[PDB]
């Protein structure tokens, strides 16, 4: 019914022929800031760009001959679709992806790099799911879940697994919350290699539905929000995620758009590193309670670094 | 507090030097499908290629010199902004228009080439009315009602009052409907030059609020509909739009995007016209009450042709 730190060791082993050892960055200036030692799992120099590689090829290795040769098929806007584009690809597996006739170009040049085959639709009738499940039932395509599934979720916490290998226990670690999966995973690897170690999901402020449901004890749905995290802005937590989270999660936060902005520009002029508006949320998240981590070991995952140059360039000059 | 035919007369003169008097085209096939006589009312050939040019020129040539000179501003994703756009150059008065990072490239090109000053703001965030609030009271600009003011209903109604000049009185007149500024002021032709005229909005099915208003007796707010008619996807009736249609609507009538995708193919391969998607409503209902409507004098409204020739030849093979 559950992950257990166990299958994220194993999905690391499963994951290791392909994926990638993701660099531990540190700041001399914002440990300054912090008085205290800060560690970056940067996950936007993943294959593909993002975390995501992790949790996408765990599951594609684990699906049987005849949905490998029949093929998948992903209709999310988010970095799942090139995470399962370029997965399948590594390991033949044909793979259909559904996109808006307006995707960025650089994705959709991007997917068709990873060998996806492209299917487009308008996107002032999100009609997607219904394409999705006529197509794949059709055609026996297997649609992996962007978050809410045990084997994605696993993928995702080989990354928080990584991390205290390099350096190791810590007092607290600030994870990017969208659906549960990476905030599950991490939540996972935390708890093995530091029990002792806040465990911190963020959200932004205009969509806290997983905060609310933290809260509730119950998964809490809400309206899509407003807000620049295009990789946080989903509406409900997952069934396998959330329990994870209601168990190992220590609290759920929340920052605002112009705090990830901030963050956004940090990351660029003083790390040098590119970073998407979604994967500034853990950093954003922590620099708010920095008066609180004096002295401590902490973790930051940067979940991702795909981001339209041109909202990148709208948004550094901002 | 409510416009009447007379100002759809004088909005007449008020734009006659710079509006276009558009065709009305005729269909033997129509004819005979419907054994009847169908009149089109082609706004897809007016200036900026949608009737909206003719409320936005009619409310703007009503602003004093106090405005004119400290311009306007819009923010709408629909045609209303580059109706303000041109209009607004036509009369030397400057106009900022909010786009988002990702708007078309061709409606970027039409919005400068109309001398807009384009500002862009990230899709994920929508935050335009906040940005066009701020922008507007510190620059003293004007923001004109995409379909709720009075001038713009008035402006609107003078296609429908072209249509009876040059055809005559009728028994039905089918009119698209979004906001009601379009249906307001055809509303008012209508009842002039034929009294005894049957005059239907039509919404996509998806987004029928405009019917339950109508039903209800009061506005009726909804979630964003997911159709193609992206220019009728409004999420509530206007004021002094209602407030005529409650008065002088016979009904409002609904259609699916299936209609509407055969109504734009009809009108590519049978009259060689390009539409966009929403201004296939009011066919689209006409054709599904046919049979109602035999031996009868039509009129239809096609409120525009500006559809992204990417969805437009994505609609076509469909
Ligand atoms: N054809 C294309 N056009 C534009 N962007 C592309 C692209 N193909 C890939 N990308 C993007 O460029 C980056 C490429 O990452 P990718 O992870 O596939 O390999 P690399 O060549 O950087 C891997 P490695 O460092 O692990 O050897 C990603 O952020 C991806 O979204
Ligand atoms: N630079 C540009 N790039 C792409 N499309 C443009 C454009 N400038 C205008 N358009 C589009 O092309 C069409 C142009 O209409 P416009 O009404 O301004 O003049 P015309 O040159 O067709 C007027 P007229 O026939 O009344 O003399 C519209 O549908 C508009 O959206
Ligand atoms: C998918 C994604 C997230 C959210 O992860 P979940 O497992 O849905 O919580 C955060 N940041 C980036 C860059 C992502 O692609
Ligand atoms: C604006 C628009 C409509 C809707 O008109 P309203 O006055 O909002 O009801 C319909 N079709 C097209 C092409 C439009 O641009
Ligand atoms: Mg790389
Ligand atoms: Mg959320
Ligand atoms: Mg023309
Ligand atoms: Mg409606």
């Amino acid at each position: 019914v559950l992950p257990t730190y166990d299958d994220v060791a194993s999905a690391s082993e499963r994951i290791k022929k392909f994926a990638n050892k993701t660099p531990v960055l540190t700041s001399s200036t914002v440990n300054k800031e912090f008085v205290a030692e800060v560690f970056f799992k940067c996950e936007n120099f993943q294959k593909m760009g993002a975390f995501k590689f992790r949790g996408a090829l765990n599951a594609l290795s684990q699906l049987n001959e005849a949905q490998r040769k029949a093929g998948v098929l992903t209709f999310s806007s988010g970095n799942h679709a090139q995470a399962i584009a370029l997965s399948a690809k590594i390991l033949g597996i044909p793979a259909k992806i559904i996109m808006p006739l307006d995707a960025p170009e650089a994705k959709v040049a991007a997917t068709k790099g990873y060998g996806g085959q492209v299917i487009m639709y308008d996107r002032y009738k999100d009609d997607r799911e219904k394409m999705a499940k006529e197509i794949s039932e059709r055609e026996g395509l297997t649609i992996i879940p962007p978050y809410d599934h045990p084997h994605v979720l696993a993928g995702q916490g080989t990354a928080a697994k990584e991390l205290f290998e390099e350096v190791g226990p810590l007092d607290a670690l600030f994870v990017c919350l969208g659906g549960g999966g990476l905030l599950s995973g991490s939540a996972l690897a935390a708890r093995h290699f530091a029990p002792n170690c806040e465990v911190y999901g963020v959200e932004p402020e205009a969509g806290n539905d997983g905060q609310q449901s933290f809260r509730k004890g119950s998964i809490v749905h809400i309206d899509t929000p407003k807000t620049i995290a295009d990789g946080a802005q989903t509406q409900h937590l997952g069934n396998y995620t959330f329990s994870i989270i209601k168990e190992k999660v220590d609290d759920i936060l929340t920052v605002s758009d112009e705090e990830l902005i901030d963050c956004l520009k940090f990351y660029a002029a003083r790390m040098k590193i590119v970073v998407e508006p979604t994967g500034c949320l853990s950093f954003a998240a922590a620099r708010a309670m920095k008066e609180k981590l004096k002295n401590k070991r902490i973790g930051i995952i940067i979940s991702g670094g795909n981001v339209d140059i041109e909202r990148y360039a709208h948004f550094l000059s901002q």
